[PDB]
């Protein structure tokens, strides 16, 4: 990854990488962060043009640190089953329960 803006929230390349790595670690361990269902399957029903092939996993990304449970916020990182980074999406600026891309994900 690169630095990305989700809504108006800015994340550095390192922050994206950290979230992605955590996502991978949980997925490969067949575990979830706390009582949450993250990471879990991500269905691209909206048609994001990800640079990598699926299937996908989504996991929250937040400014304050790697997600460990609790409220996930509006932002997510998307990785494939090989832990290849697919992109960053957010509920910010989307209607209903949909997502829009963070900068760089279209």
């Amino acid at each position: 990854q690169s630095a990305t803006t989700c809504g108006s929230t800015n994340y550095s390349a390192s922050q994206v990488r950290a979230a992605a790595n955590a996502a991978c670690q949980y997925y490969q361990n067949d575990d979830t962060a706390g009582s949450s269902t993250y990471p879990h399957t991500y269905n691209n029903y909206e048609g994001f043009d990800f640079p990598v092939d699926g299937p996908y996993q989504e996991f929250p990304i937040k400014s304050g640190g790697v997600y460990t449970g609790g409220s996930p916020g509006a932002d997510r990182v998307v990785i494939n089953t090989n832990c290849e980074y697919a992109g960053a999406i957010t509920h910010t600026g989307a209607s209903g329960n949909n997502f829009v891309g963070c900068s760089g994900t279209n």
